[PDB]
């Protein structure tokens, strides 16, 4: 049917609202990193969570578990960096608006960053 | 005392969750690497990534891992939900519970690889 369509690697603005401590809070872009079967399921079941990697414009010092996302490739306003150490499963109701998608190269390094952060090698 | 290491089970406070997100307080498995974890211990504050656990084991998906009560410190058999993975502030940690077995941790690694499309 007309279920929400959503693909790994897409950049969506999401509402993380009420967070504690150093958690990414408020509103920010985030990269979808859950696989696409789960992504379709979370919209047909409508009882769904998807997993995303939040993004910040405070680039500063970049760590090997973070990926630089260029404003030109992604449709973002400014350059940003995906923080694999902020990975979070979100209810689909936190999805606000699609912004774009990362490049294949960016997504591949994001996989590397996730494997480094979660020790999955 | 934030001395959490990978594979350990901690009671975490998942307040302010929305929708189908794991909520309330519950056990969770630390899955962030131990160098990040040790950084958090050393500074006394940080973020750690956990896999929330539910006692509802009515059905087990391939991205979920049944954890046995007999070895983990959990009162009953539970399941770890890779699709609920979540980076939490250290202030959400209430207390330590126990530790998954090595086999359970490796199974959780496979479930995380499946859920996140990491091959």
């Amino acid at each position: 049917g007309p279920e929400l369509v959503m693909r790994r690697g897409e950049i969506w603005q999401v509402s993380l609202d009420a967070a504690r401590g150093a958690e990414a809070n408020n509103q920010r872009p985030a990269v979808v990193v859950s696989n696409d079967r789960a992504n379709a399921t979370a919209t047909r079941l409508g009882r769904g969570v998807i997993t995303v990697v939040p993004v910040t414009s405070n680039i500063a010092k970049v760590y090997p578990f973070q990926v630089l996302l260029s404003a030109t490739t992604t449709g973002l306003q400014v350059d940003c960096k995906a923080q694999a150490e902020q990975i979070r499963s979100i209810a689909t109701e936190r999805l606000l608006r699609p912004i774009g998608r990362v490049s294949a190269a960016e997504l591949a390094q994001l996989d590397e960053a996730l494997k480094l952060h979660l020790d999955l090698w």
